[PDB]
């Protein structure tokens, strides 16, 4: 059954619970972002409200076939009206499209649901800077203090100046990079954007990205391979194997491979700096593991949490153990504490 922690208390909204059926009493299904674990059970034949961003929404239409009638776009930053409930949508600082939501409740309370996030101090002057928040709905994936990681910003800086050496050093080696989903897009644009090329790509990805209203695109992506020096593939397919494979493919017109796997935490996080990056090399095959987050470091969550001051904190990740929800309490408590709240 549907999670205490995936409804809104004194409307009949749900967040991201798409995969339990009908669920009693639900009047309208929000949804954060478009990531699978999220949408989970969605399809063409869902005939209930779902509220998201524009973004989302353009997925929802043409990735999944969803009807039109039921998709309910919302712009940021402004005060809607749904079902006689007070809303806003958020950038969250995640994925394309990806939203929090703040809920003004008939009774006077004030929910955040972040959905997923990445903190920023950025969002301490947006509209949540205006009034006070009761409840707070929290993505806790990297909850614990030894998730560190650095800036999206010097990431991206690593990446171009990786490439661009390997490129010039020898014009017929190929980039690759690695994705599943949506997100990361800054990586593959980056670099592609330091060596004078479009992105190549599947149909099935370029329909994907032609998606987000990303400005410009038409002259960033291509589903012309050969054109292209910068391949996106499947994550599945990053390895040595897969990649040797797909150098056959191209038909002698490089001879080295390049290729980044934008992960999210591993545990070199704890030793090593990005500054002092190392890949695994088979030959003329080489794999960069770059630390590439959409989602908060432990230290960005607790600075916005101690901004926020909300009176009670409800964890919507690592919740299915008993040592999480113990561990994660804790930390809330010390924040709290620390902070006089
Ligand atoms: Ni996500």
């Amino acid at each position: 059954t549907c999670p205490f922690y995936k409804k809104i208390p004194g409307t009949g909204f749900t967040v991201d619970a798409f995969q339990y059926g009908v669920v009693e009493g639900c009047t309208a299904y929000f949804l954060t972002h478009f990531h699978s674990d999220h949408y989970a059970g969605l399809s063409k034949h869902f005939t209930f409200p779902v509220y998201c961003s524009e973004i989302t929404g353009n997925l929802l239409k043409n990735k999944l076939h969803v009807q039109e009638q039921y998709i309910h776009p919302l712009p940021l930053d402004t005060e809607c009206i749904v079902n006689g409930v007070k809303v806003v949508l958020l950038d969250a600082n995640h994925c394309p499209g990806a939203v929090m939501i703040l809920f003004y409740l008939p009774n006077g309370t004030v929910i955040l649901h972040t959905g997923d996030f990445r903190a920023d101090p950025s969002m301490e002057r947006s509209l949540l800077a205006d009034q006070k928040v009761h409840m707070l709905y929290l993505d806790t994936t990297y909850c614990s203090p030894e998730y560190t990681f650095p800036s999206q910003q010097e990431v991206i800086r690593f990446a171009i100046n990786t490439a661009f050496e390997a490129v010039t050093l020898n014009p017929h080696a190929l980039v690759v990079c690695g994705t599943y989903s949506i997100g990361k897009e800054k990586v593959f644009l980056a670099i592609a954007d330091v060596l004078g090329s479009k992105v190549g790509m599947s149909q099935e990805k370029y329909k994907t990205l032609q998606c987000l209203n990303i400005p410009e695109i038409n002259s960033l992506i291509t589903t012309d391979m050969c054109s292209s020096l910068v391949h996106l593939l499947p994550m599945m397919q990053i390895n040595f194997k897969g990649l040797q494979s797909h150098l056959k493919k191209c038909g002698g017109k490089y001879n080295q491979i390049l290729a980044f796997r934008p992960t999210g935490w591993t545990h070199s996080n704890k030793f090593t700096r990005i500054a002092d990056v190392i890949p695994q090399t088979k030959g003329n095959i080489s794999i960069y593991g770059i630390p590439y987050s959409e989602h908060s470091s432990y230290l960005e969550m607790k600075r916005f949490v101690q901004w926020l001051k909300p009176q009670k904190i409800i964890p919507t990740v690592n919740v299915g153990t008993w040592k999480s929800r113990s561990t994660m309490e804790k930390y809330f408590r010390e924040w709290k504490l620390e902070a006089g709240y």
